[PDB]
């Protein structure tokens, strides 16, 4: 269903793109989203779906946008309207100069120096998992490995119990892929929910784990309030449960129908590092936005204050302008350009952590697991959203051609 377009949009703008369900999803997510590029559509055009709204197409106005946050305001990030209002996250929905005195805290229990100390847990459970599907032949890879395998770490590190993983993952993922079960409202209130007990404990007793810390804190001096704390511990969760879990399984599939590219891979291992990013451009996978604080001309297209704009992390380095062949994955391309992670000053926290975890996972099972396909018949199903994701994804190997380490 279409919204009525509002009399300020001209009409030659107007292009209907729907992303919870694009037309052309069973040809890839990343395609789906790239008929926004071809040459006959403008750099920036209205969407009649899921209430109306802006979409910026290109790599450079994304940047811009993403820059200037005095017109771009982060307080409704999320398309739909509704989704957007009751988006109280923090720090993504504060900007400048409120936002930043949360960004340290939130640096501090997901930055570099935590991860050194967690190299080991990474390292550790990657084989522990990878080890124990070898020998079947067969897995589920999202429910056996992308899932179990970052999650795990993120509640390990957060003090949250392994228990809790299923109930939160359904409540992050009603928020970035809706099942129409639960509107974002309703998905934030039963997070919020989870955690106010868990925090007013933590408030009591100071500790280590990422809970703590951030209850415990203080911002630009000052401590940190039960409710503030509430909405930064739910950011961190929505991050830890959503972003690593989907990007694996784009990338796993790929590397198992691509054998030239697996291959690559398994005799030159220090490509690893470079494949990452990569795959980071090519299965890039977020979309979130803005909404307009002001009237404003951007290139040449009259913005109304209130309007909401998408800017979709993932188009940049799609866009032929910034990478030639952009479909084409090139693990020695020289100048790998993308906004994979944000632009701007809300540039992903975790950047750190997903990196090494998405190394470690290549590193281990290329090691163990060489040779892989998806099982005979299959066909791979995606889902669109805030945070694009993979359904299902079964592998098939012969595990004599397995190396047990
Ligand atoms: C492949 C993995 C990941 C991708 C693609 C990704 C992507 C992004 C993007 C695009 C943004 C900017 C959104 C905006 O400007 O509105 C962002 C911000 C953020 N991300 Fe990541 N992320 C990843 C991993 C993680 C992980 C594992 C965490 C763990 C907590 C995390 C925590 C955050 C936080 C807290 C912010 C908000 C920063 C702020 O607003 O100042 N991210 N991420
Ligand atoms: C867009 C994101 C990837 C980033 C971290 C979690 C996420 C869904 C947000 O709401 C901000
Ligand atoms: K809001």
């Amino acid at each position: 269903n279409l919204a009525p377009l509002p009399p300020h949009v001209p009409e030659h703008l107007v292009f209907d793109f729907d992303m919870y369900n694009p037309s052309n999803l069973s040809a890839g997510v990343q395609e789906a989203w790239a008929v926004l590029q071809e040459s006959n559509v403008p750099d920036l055009v209205w969407t009649r779906c899921n209430g109306g709204h802006w979409i910026a197409t290109r790599g450079q106005l994304i940047r811009e946008a993403y820059e200037d946050y005095r017109h771009f305001s982060s307080e409704c990030p999320f398309i739909p309207r509704e989704a957007g209002e009751a988006y109280d996250f923090i720090p993504t929905s504060m900007d400048p100069p409120e936002q930043r005195q949360f960004r340290a805290l939130a640096n501090q229990v997901v930055g570099m120096p935590v991860v050194d100390k967690l190299e080991n847990r990474i390292q550790e459970l990657a084989c522990s998992l990878i080890e124990s599907l070898r020998p079947q032949g067969q897995c589920n890879f999202t429910e056996d490995y992308a899932e179990p395998f970052p999650i795990r770490i993120f509640m390990l590190l957060a003090g949250l119990p392994e228990e809790d993983i299923p109930h939160l993952k359904y409540l992050t993922d009603q928020m970035t892929r809706p099942d129409g079960s639960m509107t974002f409202a309703e998905a934030k209130e039963a997070l919020y929910d989870y955690l106010i007990p868990i925090i007013e404990q933590r408030r009591q007793k100071p500790g280590t784990d990422a809970i703590s810390i951030v209850a415990n804190g203080q911002v630009n001096g000052r401590p940190i309030t039960s409710d503030e704390a509430k909405r930064m511990c739910g950011l961190l969760l929505v991050g830890g449960l959503e972003t690593v879990v989907n990007f694996l399984s784009f990338s796993m599939e790929f590397l198992a129908k691509s054998p030239e590219h697996r291959q690559e891979l398994i005799e030159r291992p220090e490509r690893i590092p470079a494949a990452c990013e990569e795959l980071l451009r090519r299965f890039s996978l977020v979309a979130d936005g803005r909404i307009l604080t002001s009237d404003y001309e951007f290139h040449g297209v009259q913005l109304k204050k209130g309007d909401q704009i998408l800017l979709p992390q993932m188009l940049s380095g799609l866009d032929e302008r910034e990478n030639a062949a952009p479909m084409h994955v090139d693990f020695s391309r020289q100048k790998v350009s993308h906004t994979t992670f944000g632009h701007g000053s809300h540039l992903c926290l975790g950047q750190h952590l997903a990196r090494r975890e998405i190394i470690v996972t290549l590193k281990e099972w290329l090691t163990r697991i060489p040779d892989f396909s998806i099982a005979p018949g299959a066909q791979i199903q995606h889902k669109s959203g805030i945070v694009s994701g993979v359904q299902a994804l079964p592998l098939v190997w012969d595990p004599a051609t397995t190396k047990a380490v």
